[PDB]
């Protein structure tokens, strides 16, 4: 089996992406934020959000005694882009985002006392190939595919790189970076591929080197990160995947005025200092076609597009 679903930015800044997901029988369609940095499928259930009502689903069953963290848990039939999983744990929680669909490793799932599997892990027992791909758009819709690689969706070849599952994330090591037309610096940067995080969070050294190339940019403790004059044209940012390179255009790094009408704009590359981990969020991922390979030895692939 395979599935293919369109994912759409929730706003003009690409602050997050929502993907329609069918839950229950008859189907209830909820717009979920696909999050490769967490491992729970949770939904608002029975300020604008569409809710899941398990009492209206003939296939819903309470997963008795199970809670997540806190709310209850049901199992039900869940379909994404034509791909159906029966007995999926759907976690019930109390305005464009109707819930989350976690796609990190199931070891991060929060259900107690019986930990539950992600939609991807459950689907693996049917997929043509144990993979899913993220093809996020810049200020435009994109695609999540399950079970196949669309060879028309990228240019050149896919460079695969090793993944550590020790922390439950799609954790990998970038081989370096460049700012604009500058020289590429070969240096190992460990981080996670996280579709549920908006921005690119990298070590302070790297981030300072980037913003130093933008006249008037500075880190503002008041605002909570790097800001830059809205009048600026931003340089691109390149990250390494093995010997390959992914180029993030400067425009992808512009997150607009810090407050309505302000001439100070918020940067899309920020320091990870304090987070405890580097995060290749949407700003980075949307510059690439990204393969989440869930084979026995998981890996991550990146192609230009
Ligand atoms: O776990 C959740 C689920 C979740 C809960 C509540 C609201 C949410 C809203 C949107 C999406 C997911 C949500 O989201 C995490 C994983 N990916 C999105 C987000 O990470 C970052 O914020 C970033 C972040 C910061 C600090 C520490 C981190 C440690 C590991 C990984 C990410 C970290």
């Amino acid at each position: 089996s395979t599935g293919s679903a369109t994912t759409t930015p929730i706003d003009s800044l690409d602050d997050a992406y929502i993907t329609p997901v069918q839950i229950g029988t008859p189907a209830q369609t909820l717009n979920l934020d696909f999050d490769t940095g967490s491992s729970d499928l949770w939904v608002f259930s029975s300020d604008g959000q569409t809710i899941y009502t398990p009492s209206k689903s003939t296939t819903a069953k309470l997963l008795s005694g199970a809670t997540w963290s806190s709310g209850d848990v049901y199992t039900d039939t869940v379909s994404v882009g034509g791909l159906t999983v029966t007995g999926q744990a759907v976690e019930s929680a109390k305005s464009t985002i109707d819930g989350l669909l976690g796609l990190a490793f199931s070891t991060l799932n929060t259900v107690s006392p019986t930990q539950q599997k992600t939609f991807f892990d459950n689907a693996k027992a049917s997929l043509d190939s144990p993979v899913f791909t993220a093809d996020l758009g810049y200020h435009a819709p994109g695609t999540y595919n399950f079970g196949f690689i669309d060879t028309t969706a990228y240019t050149g070849s896919i460079t695969y790189t090793a993944v550590s599952t020790k922390q439950g994330f799609w954790e990998w090591t970038s081989t370096g970076y460049a700012v604009g037309s500058g020289t590429f610096k070969s240096t190992s940067i460990d981080g996670i591929a996280d579709t549920g995080t908006t921005l690119l969070y990298l070590p302070a050294t790297v981030v300072s080197a980037y913003w130093a190339q933008v006249s008037g940019a500075k880190s503002s403790s008041s605002v909570g990160g790097y800001v830059f004059p809205c009048s600026a044209t931003l340089p691109s940012f390149t990250f390494g995947v093995g010997s390959a390179r992914i180029v993030i255009p400067g425009d992808y790094i512009d997150f607009g005025p810090i407050s309505t009408g302000s001439s100070s704009c918020f940067g899309g590359i920020q320091s990870s200092a304090g987070i405890g981990i580097n995060i290749f969020g949407d700003v980075a991922l949307k510059a690439a076609f990204v393969v989440f390979n869930g084979a026995t030895t998981p890996t991550l692939g990146f192609a230009s597009k």
